[PDB]
């Protein structure tokens, strides 16, 4: 009930050594808020969650919690390939007192619907908060069939909706039809955003968010009220952005742009690298069009 | 220019033996005019072009735009993957009293943008009319890149849109931008057809129009004047069928569901073929979804 | 069983203005011959059947048969995505002298197992010379199952073989297993040719035999001879000629390397292409390496 | 260079909680040997390392080392999609005893080749034993540019070749021409290693070997003294197996296989779980067709 708008992937700030900057962080969170964002995902695949350590994957939901001071909803992202360390990781994010959890389909050891089904239930059961299916095909490879995310929405009262980066649109209705309108569907694809919502989505865990929180809420919120008039004005200054973030992988993209807006430093953790200069200019043409230069 | 709305991506009615059905296209053609159609395209896909001969799709146009009286637009398909062919059949098209051509990219024999450039722009050098670039990665392999869509309508007068059947809907926001608001864009994929609306898309060139031509002339008008709620209503009736159309090779899909509503048979020709009978189960079910079947 | 070693998928030269140039084909095939080739096909792909006419594909198969004089088998293109087409096809090709058809999977309307069982089916009736099944989901998009072509060489004792396109070696492993040792199983893939030889391919269906017949008849007896060590290093010499003609949209790329060795000119249809400078050289480089200039 | 032949991926046997079964770990090592394999590879893919915690993969190399006693090569895995993990996971795996490391290209977050460059350089700085490039594009989705090889094993000694899982056999022979002949190539992909050793290749890091170790050493043997007449009769043996054990998600399906010849449990570690009954019976034909079972 509480999921809805723009939800930002939120980025972790690094320092010049690639330890967290911890008040980069919290004064990111602060921004977020004032800006306007109907909610916050710390340490998820955008947060670098991959090379973070679990304490660190604790101590970022910690302080994004207590900088949120209940404001917002905060979904924090407890993802792994491993069920029993899925488990491990939705467990600490609800001691830490995230809202709910945003777990990814297992990538690399490639699942099936069984296996998917196994691993979410897992979860379900072992935690209270409320838990969002983060499916992205184009990372993890496997799909989790529309049939599996309804035998798990309707066995578990915690498992509640979805962060759909397929971006196949058509998905939003068969999941709408098939999971139901109480389904909460969030896009996980700014490039695709506006129409999944057209389809029934209702918000977007976003990237480009961590840029244009104030952008991204507005073009949400004219969609939450079928005011899509103003919300294709909106998406036209957010796509080249949109596109732009994901030249290069992510979210060194991000995190420059973040960086251009004074927002933390550039530093990522291999393996994600520095971006070269091409796409340095073309995230700057992107941020011009957007109006945020 | 005008070409906006649900156009139907026409099936061709065959009788028993697979030769054309002329009195049971005409009445249909008829039918989805009186029902409220805003265009209708004959011989593209859909309508079985890969398996006519020369003489059937000149004469299959020719019945149509009789029958269409110029009451609607009629965008006749001119699609092959020999750049020689698809001149002569746009020619073929123009001459027989279409209002403009639909025009696959090349398939099987992977072009690249040049050779695209090359093979539309030979195409709109030939003919009057305008054309529509019919991107379909699905089944072409190859994608016209969005620069090599801007170029060639920008390069010539008579090249003005698309059916885009990538279902990828950030591909209308690229084409928005770079090709103009000017540029015509219509979904070529009822799936996602709502959500390419939303990101600018002027209406569809629809499989499933065959068979609800007024339920998708009302959701994409209610798109058209931006009533985004009454759109996803009707596409939530219509979003099963979508899908049940395509599960086996179009079109024995969208036929077969033609024939539950005793528009034409169900005869398809090879290697199109039936479909099986839980395909049909399925269509059945989608059908009453929608309020077809009552 | 004498569809073995190396055959090539001829190309069909043309004039300035894009005609069928007869004598430059004619010449063509001797050469072939002379040079050691073990077969020929006519008016497929890389012979530019999607842009000939029906009365250019049947003089083509004309001349062909009319040159080779039955030194070596004649395998005919007779492709098409309409099965009544493709029966016309395969009819004029027999009636032309061919020695069989090469028959590809339908492209564009994607059919299922069932419609292929049907296009090929009534191909095998129509006619009574042998049929092979080219199978090339990278060009067609669907895939002819091991299952289907097993039922087609059980149900036709025309259909015999295939030209295995797919790239995907393991193929060449069930098709064994699952059609015989005896379904004659061909390359469609240059790149790949000595691999799916070894897990029991017997020749290939080349692209690159146009301009190096010898070397690729050499090749391929080396591996009907069982004598890889020398295989592999007929294969060093060809593997980057082979990979060069596949850079831009073939026969652009085939037709240039048989231009500079003096065979015909570069003059391909649309929407095939001339050839970018930097692929010419990449061509040339190949040449040299392979001793062909 | 000693790294030829047939090389087992360990699978890693479970008792019925899901721990370590160590006594079957070391029995099945201690077999591999016997029956003639070439290497083994603890801690992989195949021996479920994406749900071991760091000190199983401590101890499961520790038990594979001693129990090896130097008779064949170890290549212990060390993935990650971590660049400092992958590190601390290689220094362990040396100072356990392993031969070499076995590290894949980063899953999930798709880095690109320079970012494949800055996290196999990082590793290779940190340890002195050799490293084998594991490229595996359908499990990573990106792909390790030729190119990006050729870099690595040109800056770095302890870079000597690749487990290429890519099933693209033309890879060889661009990695064969590109990095040197003296490049360790290894198939990762039984289901073509045929042909990959013919276009290069000098062996498998192989999945069927795990319950094969023997037909598949003859196999790997016969291709390094290039008698691939024999060669193809042991791969007709082995080919449905090769299939059979990835039908389902692996290692579901060798360690099925394995539990049929008594040589260890069928627990596997969520998200990996139980075959169905249609797997299992087809795992058994192909074990029959083998001669493995009779």
């Amino acid at each position: 009930s509480m999921l809805k708008g723009a939800v930002t992937a939120l980025i972790t700030p690094f320092d010049d050594n690639g330890a967290i900057d911890e008040k980069a962080f919290c004064n990111f969170v602060e921004w977020q808020i004032t800006q306007g964002i109907n909610g916050v995902s710390p340490v998820g695949t955008t947060g670098e969650s991959p090379t973070l350590t679990h304490e660190e994957h604790k101590r970022i939901i910690e302080l994004c919690v207590e900088q949120v001071a209940k404001r917002v909803p905060v979904v924090a992202g407890a993802g792994s390939n491993s069920t029993s360390e899925a488990v491990e990781l939705a467990k600490h994010a609800e001691k830490a007192g995230a809202d709910a959890v945003l777990v990814v389909t297992p990538y690399y050891n490639r699942p099936n619907q069984r296996g998917l089904y196994t691993h979410f239930s897992s979860i379900a059961k072992a935690i209270s908060i409320p838990i969002i299916i983060y499916n992205i095909p184009s990372r993890s490879v496997i799909d989790m069939a529309v049939e599996t995310m309804r035998d798990l929405c309707r066995d578990f009262k915690n498992i509640i909706g979805v962060k759909d980066a397929t971006g196949k649109i058509e998905r939003a209705s068969e999941q709408r039809e098939k999971c139901g309108k109480d389904f909460v569907q969030l896009s996980g694809d700014d490039c695709t955003a506006l129409g999944f919502n057209a389809h029934g989505g209702v918000g977007c865990i976003s990237v480009s968010s961590n840029v244009a929180p104030k952008l991204c809420a507005q073009l949400h919120a004219a969609c939450l009220c079928s005011d899509y008039k103003t919300a294709l004005k909106l998406n036209d200054l957010l796509m080249p952005l949109n596109r732009a973030v994901f030249i290069e992988p992510s979210p060194a993209g991000i995190k420059y742009a973040a960086a251009k807006l004074g927002l933390c430093g550039t530093i990522v953790r291999s393996p994600i690298v520095p971006l070269s200069d091409t796409t340095k200019k073309i995230i700057d043409e992107a941020l011009y069009h957007a109006g945020l230069l």
